[PDB]
């Protein structure tokens, strides 16, 4: 009876043999682990060391030869992991692992370059080394999650649900990780001075989803994601579920349909989604619920057979309060389930997370007739790390993606990220006329220094050396600049790329410790991006911009 | 055909394609020994090559680069074998080896600590490394030494024969080798100046048994256990077996019961033990053999079916002689066979050594009646390396394990090891009015010197620092000192100690280079221990006494 | 369905249970090497940069720490794929790649050993490692090629193709690697001053086979191997093939027989063989084929039922001509079929490589009647690296085997190579009054010095101290000179030693910097080495002589 998991499809499972052999290089990568995370362990005895008394000779040697052992065993093992042939989907997860824990040393030995080495600036080749490493654990994890996708979409009668299932676990396991591998260039994000083990903030702003569907399912997956997923859009805020029932009998009472209330990124305005679902005749709204606190889990309940007929939803908010769907259904019909979905940090409540340990808030709701009165629901989830202020910090880099803006012209548009940015990107286009223009807006922290000042960087790819006009708006008052980009990469057709790799991501910065933002504190701070006169052919796409405050550090390094 | 060993039971058996993968992974742990073996051979080719020319700076550096090297290795293989989940029982012994290795090479390192590194005095690291492994290791092998131990006990139907060959089998190969870590710490246990490769010579004083039991048994293996071994007590040479045969009818004489005669460590006594078996009408005594020499080979023969009917034991004495126990049945019975006991270096002969290559020597026969006329006959035996005469050696630092004593009084009794110790300990109580009292005889070497100053140490574990009177008599003459045992553990309800730790055995010195005993040579030295006037809850178990030949070394050290 | 590779007889493959582990071996081996791959590049990142700045003690650090790493990893491997029990033969291709590798990196070691240490000619212990390294590598490939021979050898009505598959397979996979490390050594073979890669070439002299045999054979190994394959000889040159046709019935025109003409190494004669197969009544030679280029490729056409009923051969020439056979069987039976045979460097095209990527060239066919009209054919190929002209290289050690003689006297005979040195060897004996001679014709190079020096070396095998005449004619006058041999190795009765080791194979350097060869530019010379008054029991073994252009270089080491 051998172990399967949700991602060793690619291997060979029709048979017991080739399970047990399975299970067994499962067991083996586990140990490799463990042998990783000792030599980890051993490099961080030795580092804490070190640290408490610098000068010593013998702790300067003992960490530097602890780092050459242990960097060397965490590649060997990143290698191994992605170089076991019929494994590499198998292997994926723990590879990331890997491949994290390798970077984030390498990390270490950059910040340290300096002290350990005795002609030091030594550590050019160790950063040739970790941008050769970020882009192979990129290309690699990024290569093999769209194969075992792939596999999955064009499998005969393939289930969507399985289909999703896989999407929403590699994001988590891998996707997300691989988001973190920008911030952990020492260069680009110099180290807190004060704890080195402290990182620019990354956020994820994907949605994942789960979804109440009937099994088996005979709607394609195609049907099925266009159906229950949303297209590319800006960040989004659940503010409002509204839900229609099928009221004509009584004793059939269902969800019908369901409309969303939802708000961009610090914008007073409350936007309305079209209606799912079935509003005809018969078919009424009778709830209107207002989420003022954020959903970290939910439940529905529906008659089994036959099946998604749905009678209740529950919504658990973190202010520890309850709101809820009720079709009214009278009298309650036979054979009644209900399902839990939400995330949690502990592997023993999987869909079940309490308001101490989840990891998502809801963030959508969509509803997919399947025949009368029976409906597919999907709940869509955002990472609970995406900060709802757009604020930035006093003390380190802030990252604001370029989706959590709130404002975007006709020729500004989100596009599909590329599966290791965290999310998707905004595309800055040019009709000939006019070009696209993005805004977000930003809060500043607290502070008493009249007015502090910032960098503003931009982290993009382009097509070719374009123009940009960037400003900030403060009280009213505007500010601009201008910067041209790089040309970052280039495309057949100049079709808006798909793929973009991560070497084809650059970094701009239109406000520096020159001529930096001059912000105030606690107040509403307006961004905005937008090329100067731009050709048709011409692309712009933002990942995030980024706020540095500008302290001596800074400056220098400047 | 998948080959079966005997600490497979926790592994999936029940299937050719389990064993199949389970035969791989022995394959693959002895591919890795072997790996760790030639880089063991590196090292020692190295730091041969250094010591020849200590001041050569290539060899001294060569010789610390493959140390880190080697020791890196190893700690990452007993990593591997201990994190290899559903194979930590099977992978015991060879996990056990590779630990032994780890530390005599981490000893290694500390011993050269200064000499290799620049700034001296750099072993403090290793040597909290070392005590951490050491730590580690032992737990690792106890808490699965136990594990595979209550399976087997729990076993419905249980056999007492697997259990016990399981115990013996585990001594032999995980135990015994726990029981040398002590003797490791070279802060402890200083490095012979000649050749560093000398240890204090470690002691197993624990006994194994080999039995004839009836195949299968319905005795429970509670009911074997306590009627073929024997309970705790000081350790005992075999000095004298008396057998009793069933002499109503001459065609059915068998065994029918036995008795021990023994001695205690350095005793002119000769001790009694009860009879075993059954002694009553129509059994005699008909046998008093004495055990001048020791016995390192023995074979019982018996009938077949019914099996267990004895009539002869044969006892291989290593004065190359024999001695026997016959029934003298007559006429001969059909359907004997001959079992041997024993144990040999020498893979080849499992059950018979020759007297060139035995490791253990006979301590007791139990017999226990199954039915009239057949009996499981038990053997016990002590490792070969137990010194009769409690020797102390003029060059190293002797041990002599607290069970070898030979007088204990009324609140003084022998307890079960945890495991890791090489046999029992002797606890040192008080009923409110008597404490704890251990005297053990040792013999002095020969040597020319008038007296020779020796220091005394206790290795023990203690539950409240504890007063402690500690003398040594010498020609009729008595000198003693007092000294304060440390808290080293605790337990609720101050319930006798089943299980202590590696950590909770500490070291006090009553004798030392400040004031030592002075020995003269070839005497007999009584060496005594009890606390003074302890409460009723206080505690003081004793692993072993330490004699340390007061040098120069040792007085500047002190 | 587990895959099936030609060298894994000696694992169970008797169930798919055995099969399927089997292929997991492999797969874990291919992971396994793919990080010795990784580890060898860090290494050579590292070598490059120091390399280009040697002063930069971050650099030299830096690969000095990476040498030491990749080292501990390939060796390591080199263990590991040698010692995991019932895996040896599976794994001796993969084995033979990594010691290859293995010892490689030593030789970089040693060229900078000087460089990299303070204390230079830190070399000494490096090189004893290498040469231990050289032998046990060597001798665990030929156990264990000659384990797996033994046991085709002797299979149950073995099958000769198998038999003959596996020689050629193990010969190009491991045989000719083991070949290139007496190469290695870089006190032997100083490294070129400009590019250390390159190395004194080594040539394989030995003959793999191809053959169409009819299937299934009741002829036995040894009968097929004596009828198809060739006895020790001098390399020979293919220079014509002559070819028997059965020509009594026109509709019954097959191939009946064949003849070689060839030549020894720049002799000027035509040597011609006896002739293979039956030549008799109604068998009448019908086909005399010059091969004035080398053949890359053959092709041979028979019919199926009966099978080996020859009418066509094809021979593509690497001049871009096809020569061929064609027995003019009128009219064309039915059921003809046509099989390639050739070697590339190409897997996807095994036995049709193309001009560009061949790796041999056809040096012999020997025809063996199964029946009248049915004939087995063989044809024996030599690898391409084998220079014809036996070429002294100007700016490199010139290794020319003593099988590439064009002479030998009746004492001089060639014997089986042990498997190690790339070939044969030739043996110089002594029946009492005459001593064996071989003479070998090198040309020279085409320069403009008046003359240039060169040493000559001999890598040679003998039982004893033993004169040696040497000498070398240029423009019909003679310089001689004579050396004795140490003696390298000892076999009972003096038998003519078959299995010759590594280290039975030492160096005398007749002619050297003091008294060096003065060779003119493009000219034939003469070299010969025979034995001065030897015993009837004395040997001396010559693998090959070497030329040395005596350089600056050469003359101060010397
Ligand atoms: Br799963
Ligand atoms: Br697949
Ligand atoms: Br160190
Ligand atoms: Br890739
Ligand atoms: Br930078
Ligand atoms: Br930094
Ligand atoms: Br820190
Ligand atoms: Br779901
Ligand atoms: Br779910
Ligand atoms: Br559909
Ligand atoms: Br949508
Ligand atoms: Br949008
Ligand atoms: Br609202
Ligand atoms: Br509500
Ligand atoms: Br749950
Ligand atoms: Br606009
Ligand atoms: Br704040
Ligand atoms: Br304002
Ligand atoms: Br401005
Ligand atoms: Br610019
Ligand atoms: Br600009
Ligand atoms: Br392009
Ligand atoms: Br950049
Ligand atoms: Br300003
Ligand atoms: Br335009
Ligand atoms: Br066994
Ligand atoms: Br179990
Ligand atoms: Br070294
Ligand atoms: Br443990
Ligand atoms: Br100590
Ligand atoms: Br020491
Ligand atoms: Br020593
Ligand atoms: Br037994
Ligand atoms: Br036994
Ligand atoms: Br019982
Ligand atoms: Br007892
Ligand atoms: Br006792
Ligand atoms: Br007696
Ligand atoms: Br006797
Ligand atoms: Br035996
Ligand atoms: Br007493
Ligand atoms: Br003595
Ligand atoms: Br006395
Ligand atoms: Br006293
Ligand atoms: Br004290
Ligand atoms: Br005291
Ligand atoms: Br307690
Ligand atoms: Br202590
Ligand atoms: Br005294
Ligand atoms: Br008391
Ligand atoms: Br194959
Ligand atoms: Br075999
Ligand atoms: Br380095
Ligand atoms: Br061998
Ligand atoms: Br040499
Ligand atoms: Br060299
Ligand atoms: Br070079
Ligand atoms: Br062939
Ligand atoms: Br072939
Ligand atoms: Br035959
Ligand atoms: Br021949
Ligand atoms: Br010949
Ligand atoms: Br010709
Ligand atoms: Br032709
Ligand atoms: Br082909
Ligand atoms: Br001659
Ligand atoms: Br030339
Ligand atoms: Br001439
Ligand atoms: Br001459
Ligand atoms: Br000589
Ligand atoms: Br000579
Ligand atoms: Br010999
Ligand atoms: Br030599
Ligand atoms: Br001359
Ligand atoms: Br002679």
């Amino acid at each position: 009876t051998p172990e399967r998991v949700w991602n060793d499809f690619m291997t060979n499972t029709g048979n017991l043999i080739d399970q047990t052999v399975t299970a067994y290089v499962r067991t083996d990568a586990n140990a490799k682990m463990t042998v990783v995370k000792d030599y980890l362990d051993q490099y961080t005895t030795k580092f804490n060391t070190w640290k408490r008394e610098p000068n010593n000779q013998s702790y300067r040697t003992a960490v530097i030869t602890q780092f050459n052992l242990t960097s060397a065993k965490l590649r060997e093992t990143a290698v191994y992991f992605s170089n076991l042939v019929g494994y590499e989907l198998l292997l994926l997860p723990i590879y990331a692992q890997v491949a994290n824990f390798n970077l984030l040393l390498i990390r270490d030995g950059l910040i340290n370059a300096q002290e350990w080495s005795l002609a030091r600036s030594a550590g050019d080749q160790l950063y040739n080394t970790m941008v050769q490493y970020t882009k192979e654990y990129i290309a690699h994890s990024i290569t093999w999650y769209n194969k075992g996708l792939d596999v999955l979409r064009n499998k005969s009668n393939g289930q969507w649900i399985t289909f999703n299932d896989y999407k929403r676990e590699m994001t988590i396991q891998v996707l997300d990780i691989l988001a973190l591998f920008a911030s952990y260039d020492p260069r680009r994000y110099p180290a807190d001075k004060i704890d080195n083990t402290k990182l620019s903030k990354t956020e994820f702003t994907r949605e994942i989803y789960t979804a109440l569907v009937e099994s088996p399912s005979s709607k394609s997956i195609a049907a099925l994601e266009a159906a229950l997923t949303r297209d590319v859009h800006l960040f989004t805020w659940l503010k409002r579920v509204d839900f229609w029932t099928n009221t004509i009998y009584q004793d059939l009472r269902f969800l019908s349909a369901n409309k969303i209330g939802f708000s961009y990124t610090n914008s007073s305005a409350m936007q309305e989604s079209g209606i799912y679902g079935s509003s005809g005749f018969g078919s009424n709204l009778t709830h209107q619920i207002q989420l003022n606190s954020n959903v970290y889990k939910t439940s529905i309940t529906d008659t089994s057979s036959p099946s998604n007929r749905v009678t209740k939803m529950d919504f658990y908010k973190i202010d520890g309060t309850l709101a809820s769907y009720n079709s009214n259904i009278t009298p309650t019909p036979e054979g009644l389930r209900t399902t839990f979905f939400g995330f949690s940090t502990n592997e023993n409540t999987p869909n079940q997370p309490t308001v101490n340990d989840y990891t998502h808030i809801l963030s959508y709701i969509k509803t997919d007739v399947i025949d009368y009165n029976s409906n597919r629901v999907s709940f869509a989830w955002t990472h609970k790390i995406v900060d709802p202020n757009n604020q930035i910090y006093t003390d380190a880099i802030t990252q604001v993606p370029a989706v959590k803006s709130n404002f975007l012209n006709a020729t500004a548009k989100v596009i599909k990220g590329p599966g290791h940015t965290g999310g998707d990107l905004v595309a800055l286009t040019s009709n000939g006329t006019l070009s696209g223009r993005m805004e977000i807006q930003c809060k500043t922290s607290i502070f008493n220094d009249p007015t502090r000042s910032y960098g503003l960087r931009i982290r993009y790819a382009a097509n070719s050396p374009i123009v940009l006009n960037v400003s900030y708006v403060l009280q009213g008052v505007s500010r601009g600049t201008t910067i041209s980009t790089e040309s970052t990469f280039s495309r057949p057709n100049n079709i808006i790329p798909t793929d973009l790799k991560y070497e084809e991501f650059r970094y701009k910065d239109p406000f520096d410790a020159i001529v930096p933002m001059r912000l105030s504190s606690n107040q509403l701070i307006t961004i905005a991006i937008q090329p100067l006169n731009m050709t048709s052919n011409n692309q712009v796409i933002i990942d995030r911009i980024e706020i540095i405050p500008i302290t001596q550090s800074v400056l220098d390094e400047t």
